[PDB]
């Protein structure tokens, strides 16, 4: 029979692995094998150190299943709309799959969120008389939606960018129109070969891009990625569609991907295994024939036995693809070999995204304190007439987004009240990481073996967990002796996406790239290697994605090379919706 | 015999030979092999890409001996004054040693510098008629180094630390005083366990915080380092003296090391030898005995056969000690060997530093198109009562601060005006890269392989030369659009020092460290591991040393080595003037 090795049980592991067994490409007398560093929590409390999967970790106040919970990882996804061809069609057909449609819950936000800028509060619908505090003439009495839909249209001028195919095609053969004014890029530039900050920062200055880095909403990324890309991803037209999130955490969808994976794998007489603890090492090529060497989780770098697979999937990041590259890359390999991951293409092509570095401080309190009648300027989250939000609050400070999940529990438990805060961007990845040990204790691990994700959310120090009251004080009140109105968490946590082996919280493709060329020839790297023998050997996940803030991007990409290496037949209609985008 | 082996010929690994022959240490019949990854031209015209060493590069326009130049890497040095005993005194002496003091000059900064900060244009005296436009009342009439000085005597109390020993003793048990007013941080905290910007951003909000990044002076640091050596270092009692540089180029400092250092070795009987285009691939110990394997350039990953030595030198930066410690980290090593670099308790103090990555661009000009009578904000380089300086000018840009050298050519008929245009710090990396390929082209050469400042300063894109003639008209006209009336430039080169093998512009003592533990431990790595054997390996160069920001660190960790391990009087006065912390 035929083996199929996959190494990383995140989403796109755990999702190759359950459409090979549902989907009848592994038949009776076939092998699934999925390595993983990590130890999740597959077969109940007790059987893991965190929920599975990745970078999607579900946190429950206490460790308790019954209580409130925080993403601490991804938190929600856009509802597949078929009759307009938006949002996560993966996601959506998988959770109907695995029966867990009747838990999908309205995600809401708020129409008036509370923007923190330069000391001054203003709620976001007052901006026409409270103007943001940004020298950017006309663009600061406007939502900074206004900026960047007005920055992606002097982009795209007027090449079609509605669809999910037109936003590929500009990928590649986008230009900036024949009316581009600009001192620094020329009319007809090729749109992928610049960076989004560049061009924002020539076309709106410093203070308008500042403006809309601060001011702007969770999905709109203005880090220095393709301005191809960023412009149909920021602009009028961007992909949009309703929030929701699973009720009872996101991770249930992995715990359900394993549980019926095996439940299935029974009935149709497959060997399907889960290995925790247990890293691949090392990989590289003998023509077709995969070779590669497992490590386990407590002594991560040394080898065991050289195994064999004619089937593997490299089902993890670009920072974890570094991890496994360098363990060959000094090496001298054996004749005849192709240490793939270390070829000259592939390096170049793995390149063609940049990383963005995430640190979420998850905290609940035994009281939604900042509902109190005296906080002088709450979240906007409950108006009349519409359901209850979120938040979020957004702010210039290092802790750039608030979100207010409260009691989300079936409220059965203790209630509990739970605050999500966020730090991104390189800009701030050094200052949350030294709020990540005791101020009365020295580092006792080197940053680069720290790998606290995998583990699980970490206990947030006193130190954290000040700072955080100190910004939500400045937030709420204003005043920064405020922090001593906030009541204590009766529980903070954290996870800095920053860390091994995950390396970013987000990848956004590179300038400078042919965005579809690498969606399309990253997936079975040899093609990168001019004369080498095809292996069934794949890179997939969200990083090399069209969908790339998303657990969808990393079942497109598990999806596209199903289809186009194993010959499957999709679940998803594709007829508006390519998986990953053709050139 | 016996033979010294040194990695790395930038200027702590050509400082050790220099002092090795020069000292008397390597006698008749004795060795010293110098092995460098890159090509300096240390032989004059012809003898390599770039003129020596390492992150020092001065770079002549059109590469004409007899131009105006711009250091292309470090640019000045405080001179020593042995009666308040203030200054970079092994950089001074060995200048005078070389016999190029004749060649010292002032390098003199405005006291006005013009600032540029959120559309605003204010020369610094004018604070109190035209306040920064930063919510940070009181601080924002008053320059930035004001701001600095007060957070800094806000954090050390009562503490003397006028002194570098009383600087060094404050590093390991300096505390908070009992009046420190902070919700994040209690009366007594060690300060070495705080991060810099943690705590100036609690004493001073983001927009205190904010002000001082943006305004602060050349030397100014805010980012998240250690704070006890940030508010020594940042403080009104800073360490001071004057500022010089080398007229011609502070580049003739190395290639009169090495010059020298053969002239003192073929006279003594010592064979002296560089070997360039040749990097140290791999390290390890057998006993006391160094093994390790070189690599060629062209194939930079693949080492040759086992070489040993007994006395080893790594005169390199963390990064370049990580891309060895990479080819041994995940090999199956030899029975009875200590792979050092990987040691735990050596990977650990590796990271008792942060990086601050720096992009230099460096533009010449046909005329000093900035002193033209129609400029409405000229650089103030002349005062009524002052000598002339070379700027700088200082923004809250990309662009964060301009230094105007003009012609500083030695015999040309035609010179040209020089400008130095600096990027730094994480927020910007991702800003400058794109800027690096041209807007007609993709990414050719994987990022973490081109290793363009090893190669010498590149030319600078069309784009790159457009942004900052862009930056430079906002500041110097107040209007984008005056870009048009900039001269193009003669010449526009670019070093960036994040890439490999540096890795970093900038090396800083990090929080959650006791600095001079790391200081004097690192040095000797087998020091940090229980039950190795003794082995004369040693980490030098500024990185860990106690002057960071200079090529005194590199001089002075070199110097520590050779009077701690091999038995050698020091050229210095230590009287007031320890090489490196004493625990
Ligand atoms: C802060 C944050 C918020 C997010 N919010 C959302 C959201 O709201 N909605 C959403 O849909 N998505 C969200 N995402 C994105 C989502 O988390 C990712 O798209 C998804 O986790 C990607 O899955 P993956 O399988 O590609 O990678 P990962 O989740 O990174 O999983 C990779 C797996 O490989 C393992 N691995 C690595 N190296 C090895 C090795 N050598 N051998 C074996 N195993 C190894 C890892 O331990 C891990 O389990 C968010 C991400 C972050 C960081
Ligand atoms: C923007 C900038 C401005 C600066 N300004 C000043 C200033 O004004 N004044 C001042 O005094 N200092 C300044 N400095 C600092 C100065 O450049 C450094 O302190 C100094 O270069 C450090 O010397 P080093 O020998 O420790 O390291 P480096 O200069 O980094 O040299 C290390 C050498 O090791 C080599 N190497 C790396 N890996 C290997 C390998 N495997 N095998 C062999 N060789 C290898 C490298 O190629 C390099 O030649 C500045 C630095 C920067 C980046
Ligand atoms: N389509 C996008 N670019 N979305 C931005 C990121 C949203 C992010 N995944 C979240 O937590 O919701
Ligand atoms: N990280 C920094 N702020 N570095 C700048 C320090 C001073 C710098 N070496 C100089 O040329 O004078």
């Amino acid at each position: 029979g035929t083996t199929y090795t996959i190494f990383g049980a995140g989403p796109a592991g755990l999702y190759t692995a359950w459409r090979l067994v549902t989907g009848g490409k592994a038949v009776a007398g076939d092998t699934i094998q999925l390595y993983e560093w990590g130890d999740y929590a597959f077969d109940g409390p007790g059987s893991g150190t965190r929920l599975p999967a990745g970078r999607i970790v579900t946190h429950f106040c206490n460790d308790d299943p019954k209580q409130s919970y925080i993403e601490a990882g991804g938190m929600r996804f856009i509802e597949w709309d078929g009759t307009k061809s938006q949002g996560h069609q993966l996601v959506t057909l998988t959770i109907q799959a695995l029966g867990l449609s009747g838990k999908v819950i309205d995600f809401n936000t708020t129409d008036n969120p509370l923007l923190f800028l330069r000391e001054e509060h203003i709620y976001q619908n007052d901006l026409a008389t409270h103007p943001a505090p940004y020298n950017t003439p006309g663009n600061n009495e406007q939502p900074a939606a206004t900026l960047f839909s007005n920055i992606s249209a002097l982009i795209t001028g007027d090449a079609p960018v509605s669809t999910r195919t037109q936003q590929c095609a500009f990928y590649g053969s986008g230009r900036l129109p024949s009316t581009f004014n600009s001192f620094v890029y020329p009319p007809g530039s090729i749109a992928g070969n610049i960076g989004y900050w560049n061009v924002f920062y020539d076309q709106a200055g410093n203070e308008g891009y500042e403006y809309a880095a601060d001011a702007g909403g969770y999905t709109s990324n203005v880090i220095n990625w393709n301005a191809a890309n960023a412009a149909v991803y920021n602009g009028e037209f961007a992909p949009g569609g309703a929030f929701k999130t699973v009720n009872g955490g996101y991770s249930q969808v992995f715990v359900q991907l394993y549980q019926q994976t095996l439940a299935a794998a029974q009935e149709a007489g497959v060997a399907f295994t889960l290995t925790q603890r247990t890293r691949l090492h090392s990989v590289w090529l003998e023509d077709d024939v995969v070779n590669y060497r497992l490590a386990s989780a407590e002594n991560p770098f040394k080898g065991g036995a050289v195994q064999t697979t004619q089937n593997a999937f490299l089902a993890m990041p670009p920072a974890s693809l570094d991890l496994v590259a360098e363990a060959t890359r000094y090496a001298d390999m054996p004749e005849g070999t192709l240490d793939i991951l270390n070829a000259e293409g592939v390096q170049l092509y793995m390149d063609g995204v940049i990383r963005q570095p995430s640190m979420r401080v998850m905290l609940f309190f035994d009281r939604p304190w900042w509902t109190d009648a005296d906080v002088p300027y709450p979240p906007d989250l409950t108006s009349d007439g519409a359901p209850n939000t979120f938040g979020p609050t957004i702010t210039d400070l290092p802790l750039r987004q608030v979100y207010y999940f409260g009691n989300n529990s079936d409220g059965t438990a203790n209630p509990v009240y739970g605050v999500l805060a966020s730090y991104d961007d390189m800009q701030y990845v050094q200052f949350w990481q030294e709020l990540e040990i005791d101020v009365g204790e020295r580092r006792k691990v080197p940053i680069d073996q720290d790998y606290q994700v995998l583990f699980g959310p970490r206990k947030a120090t006193d130190t954290m967990i000040r700072m955080v009251l100190l910004e939500l004080a400045k937030v709420h009140w204003g005043d920064p002796n405020a922090a001593h109105q906030i009541p204590w968490p009766v529980e903070a946590i954290f996870n800095d996406f920053s860390l091994n082996p995950f390396g970013a919280g987000y990848h956004a493709w590179a300038a400078h790239y042919d965005i579809c060329d690498v969606m399309q020839r990253i997936r079975q790297p040899t093609g990168l290697v001019p004369g080498a023998t095809a292996a069934n050997l794949f890179i997939i996940g969200e990083a090399y994605s069209n969908d790339q803030a998303w657990v969808e991007g990393a079942f497109c990409t598990a999806e596209s090379v199903l289809v186009d290496y194993y010959g499957m037949t999709t679940i998803a209609d594709t007829t508006n919706y390519p998986l990953i985008c053709a050139c």
